[PDB]
Order: structure tokens, then sequence, then C-alpha cells
């Protein structure tokens, strides 16, 4: 029952300490029939000084800011988050790392002042968007906005839900804009898992094969969604790309099993919001992960955003 | 949920806080020992919200807790645990500066800044003290102290457990020290003094022999602390005038003392003692009780 918020670095400390206690303090807040308007332009700010006291993990002075507290409480709801299986993501243990929670659900970004400012312009119908397509949807999942201050230095942050499998392995990443001229750096060509760019993608004859139903389900959302970065003037995102090779991950299992002595391809689509499964007739047996990112020639991306994406299935 | 809803706004960041603060020590390891530096220590917390949350708490606020290790030992060395203290706090708004939490199981007094320097003055002592006499003592038993600030204006308090019963009733109170008022001997709760109690040359019949050897250590300590004015609050529940008469717990009303057999309940300790002849008001007043 005991949290100590033990992490590599005191920021990582704040950051646990705050989700858990304005998660806890929502808690006492009445769920609103709707969302006003000033809810919108709310915040809770608490500044702590604690002197000879409680500092094994936590410095002793530090603030934590929760932008529009009430939005994302809901934002949260319609995702389908249970406010307690968040906090408990966050605080259980130390998020890893751009950040991700101990249990690979949630992403932690940090973000610019602009991005916050950003997130703010876009909010009111970011989060009517969310309403009337129910939580169905291809761009990032907003759940928390937040501003640490350590040792007087400012940091920003968006939580957001995970693109990749909290459980599935990710062979293979690709970001993708469609146009210019975007490929991978030897540099990154020479990492572990490389971010691989569109020339790199169709450089490489690379094809997902989801199937029809699924296909039509995707190409409904990229539609819908891309016109609403183009309606808010939005610019430059990508699609994160993420592959999952089946049985290579099964046998990565075996070897796995076998160093310690001295199923396959499922994914609860509640949890693994973006993950598709490869059609029966695939090449290999794969699993996918596709969304929009970094949304923090305006109708012309659309276009040309779309027109790519589209032509990534079979 | 806990709403903190309260008359004033400083009793719901007095609910805010105690909630606060036992939920934060929840998750401090309980130490081998106190240090030094616990009697140095304190909480404090600034809340600022814009636009949220303001349904009861004001938007802007300050609480500060003093040395709360070493209250919250002094909790466990009172048998009281902390969820419950917290749940006697917050569940309800405190009632009727002098409150009682909703279920009058703790006291909670406005103190001055003078006040709060005295028990830093003492509190080591004092802890000591508590430890070495195993928690039984007449003397007031501390439970947290704290300053709020709200409005730009600061107020301190400081937490005890109640004298009187939260379940059984009280038809007089005593004020010892070794007389009341006109105004006062009206009111419902007559605040009698050591004249009025010779004066009815009432004497609680009863344990006196280790009641006595109690009050006396007790004391004998504020007398080494060179404290004094504090007195003896002594109530009385009348019997004649589910749960039978006479009827409590004894590890809840702690200063309850059912009458003896041979006379015609008694609820006893030591009250006010941060109020800084020592030696001397020890005597006065401990060979006055000795009397009743
Ligand atoms: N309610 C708001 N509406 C629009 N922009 C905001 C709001 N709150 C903060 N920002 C912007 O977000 C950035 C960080 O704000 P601050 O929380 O004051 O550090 C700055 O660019 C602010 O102007
Ligand atoms: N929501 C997300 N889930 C998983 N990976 C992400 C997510 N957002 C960004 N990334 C990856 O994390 C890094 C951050 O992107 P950038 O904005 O280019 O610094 C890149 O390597 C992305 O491929
Ligand atoms: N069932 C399998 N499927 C694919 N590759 C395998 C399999 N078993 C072993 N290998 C590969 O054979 C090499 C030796 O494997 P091991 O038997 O674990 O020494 C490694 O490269 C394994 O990845």
């Amino acid at each position: 029952k005991v949290k100590l918020f033990r992490a590599s670095e005191p920021i990582l400390s704040v950051l646990m300490w705050g989700v858990n206690h304005t998660i806890n303090e929502l808690s006492n807040v009445p769920v609103p029939v709707m969302l006003m308007p000033d809810d919108f332009k709310a915040y809770s700010k608490i500044k702590v000084d604690n002197h000879l006291f409680n500092k094994e993990n936590l410095p002793s002075r530090f603030k934590f800011k929760e932008y529009c507290p009430m939005v994302f409480r809901n934002l949260r709801e319609r995702f389908g988050i249970d406010d307690q299986d968040y906090q408990n993501s966050v605080t259980r243990s130390a998020p890893i790392n751009f950040l991700t929670t101990y249990d690979r659900r949630f992403v932690i970004k940090t973000v610019s002042s602009e991005d916050v400012a950003e997130m703010h312009n876009i909010l009111k119908k970011y989060h009517q968007f969310i309403v009337e397509c129910h939580g169905n949807t291809l761009l990032p999942q907003f759940l928390g906005m937040y501003r640490l201050t350590v040792d007087g230095v400012e940091t920003y942050m968006v939580v957001t839900r995970a693109v990749f499998s909290h459980r599935l392995t990710v062979h293979r990443k690709y970001d993708l804009k469609g146009s210019v001229a975007r490929e991978a750096s030897d540099k990154e060509k020479a990492k572990d898992l490389p971010t691989f760019k569109d020339n790199d993608f169709l450089n490489e004859g690379q094809k997902l094969h989801v199937g029809e139903e699924s296909k039509k389900n995707f190409l409904e959302k990229l539609k819908r969604d891309v016109e609403f970065l183009a309606q808010l003037k939005i610019m430059d995102y990508s699609l994160l790309v993420g592959i999952h090779d089946v049985d290579r991950a099964e046998q990565e299992e075996m070897e796995v099993e076998e160093r310690a002595e001295d199923g396959p391809g499922e994914f609860d689509p509640s949890v693994d919001v973006y993950a598709m499964k490869s059609h029966e007739s695939s090449p290999k047996k794969e699993v996918y992960f596709m969304a929009i990112i970094d949304i923090l020639n305006p109708e012309q991306y659309s276009k040309r955003f779309n027109e790519f994406m589209s032509n990534i299935l079979t």
C-alpha cells in the first residue's frame, strides 16, 4: 500500500507524486453532468515545502501544476481509462526512460511552453471531436497535462495512451508523413530499433496486410482525423507504424526461458487500441500498431498525408 | 467522497489539511526512533486552484503541520490509529475558538503564536515523558499541531484527545486550580471553580490511590518545565437523569471513572499547559486536588 516515489531522477518522483496527489483530489470532486467553458481555462497548483521531513525520495521543495483537470478526467473516461489504473501505472514504480510508465501503458512526453499553449487552443475542439467519434480515433488520446518545478526549473509534460502494445514487441517501426524527401540517417539505421521513414518504407516494398473490414474502418478514422487536423490548421504530424512479428517473438520468448532456467499474436483491443492482426492471407503472421502522433500546406497535408497512409494497407 | 463542506472555510482547510497530511504520512516509513531534526521539522503546502474545486475549499490557502513524525508517534503512544484520527476530523465538519470533531473524540483549540513556540519549547521533554509513563498520564494528549493560512490570515491549532466522553453527557463542570461569574452561572454548561466546589463540599467518591499517584508525577513534570496556570478539568455525568446508563468504553473514554458503590461517572484530566511559584503552584494544585 505504501508508495515511496523512488525514481532515478527527482523530476520523476515529483511526477509520480503529482499524478498521485491530483488523482486523489479528483476523487473527491463530483463527476459533472457536462464540462463548462471555464473547465478549459482551469488549473490546479500545489507548492510543497518539506523541511527536515519526508525527503528520502522527494525533494523538500517542488511545484506541481495540472492543466484543466476536469477536462482530462473526462477525456480519460471517454477513452475508457479508469483514474485508479492511470494513477497506479504512474505511481507503482518509476516511469522508464520521452518516458513510459513502468507497465508500458502510457507515454509521457516532455513538451514546450508553446505545445502547452497549442493544447489550450485546440482543447475545446479536440474534446468535442472525441465525443462525436466516441473515442474512436487514430489521434493521440490526451490523458493529462502537467507542469513540474524542481530546482526552480519548469518542465511541461503531456500524458498519452501508448501507441505500441503494452505486451507485444515491436520489431520494426516507421514514422510516415508523405513527402519532400525522407529517410533514416545511416546514424539511425545503425540504432537497435531505427525509426525508418517513408522512402525507407516505400523503398523496401513494405506493405501491411490487414484485410478489407479492418482497412475500411482504419481509413475512415484516418479521413475524419486528418480533416480535423486540417480544420484546426495543424501541420507536420506523422503516422507511427509499429510491426510485430508473431513467430519471431515466440522464438525470442523460447530463447528467453532457456536462458532463465540457467498466446502468440494475441492482444486485447480494449487495451491495445491501435493494434490490428494481419489478414489470414499474409506472408508473415504479424501485428500492426498504427496511430497519428505529433499534432502539437494545411489542407494540403490532409490530402498528401491521407493518400499515402491509404496505400500502406491491403 | 470527501467534500470538505463546513461553515467556515478555515474548518474546510483544516479538514483538507488533516486529510492531506495523514495520507502523506501513510507513505512515510515509521522510523525506529525519532531524531533531533524531527523536533525542528514541518510540512508546508501552498494551494492555488484557478477555476477548480472551489465548491467548499477556498481557491488559495496554506497548510503547515508542525513536527509530523513526532505527533504521529505521539498518536501511536496514545493508542490512536492515524486513519481513525483522519476519519474523525474529515468525515464531517468539526463542531461547536474551541472545537470538537463531529464525533466528539478530539478537541481542536485555536492557539497563539507563543503557544506554538511554547510547544516547541517543551516537545522533546513532553515526548520523552509520554514514553516513560507509557502513555498513562492526565496531561493533555497532543495529537497534532497546525497552522492554517486563509485570506492571508494565519491560525494555529492544537488537537487533543477529548477529556469528556464522546458518548455520555455531562451535567456539571469544574475548573480546579488550588469561582463562577453571574452571567456564566446561568450557562447550560456552568464552568465552576475551586470555591463553588468547596462550597458544596463535594468530593468525587472513588482508584483515588492511583489517580493521585499519576496526578503527582504529572505536576512534578510540569514543575521541572517551569510551567503553570493549568487547571484540572472535571466532568460529572448524572446516571439517573442499545446502551445502558453509566456504560462506557475505557479505551475510548480514557479519563472516565465510574462512581464507587458507597456514594449517592467522573471524567478528569489536566488541561491548558502551554501557559508560559512553579514548584509552588504544583503543591497548591496537588495538595488541593488530593482533597476531592
Ligand atoms: N488557459 C490557458 N489558455 C491558453 N494558453 C495557456 C493557458 N494557460 C497556459 N497557457 C500557455 O501555456 C504556456 C505555459 O503556461 P504556464 O502554465 O503559465 O507556464 C504559455 O505559453 C501560456 O501562455
Ligand atoms: N505515443 C507514442 N508512443 C510510442 N512512441 C512514440 C510516441 N510518440 C512518439 N514516439 C516515438 O518517440 C520519439 C519522439 O518523437 P519526436 O517528437 O520525433 O522526438 C520518436 O522516436 C517516436 O518514434
Ligand atoms: N524454432 C525456431 N525458429 C526459428 N529459429 C530458430 C528456432 N530454433 C532455433 N532457431 C535459431 O537457431 C539459432 C540457434 O538457436 P538455439 O537453438 O536457441 O541455439 C538461433 O538463431 C535461433 O534463433
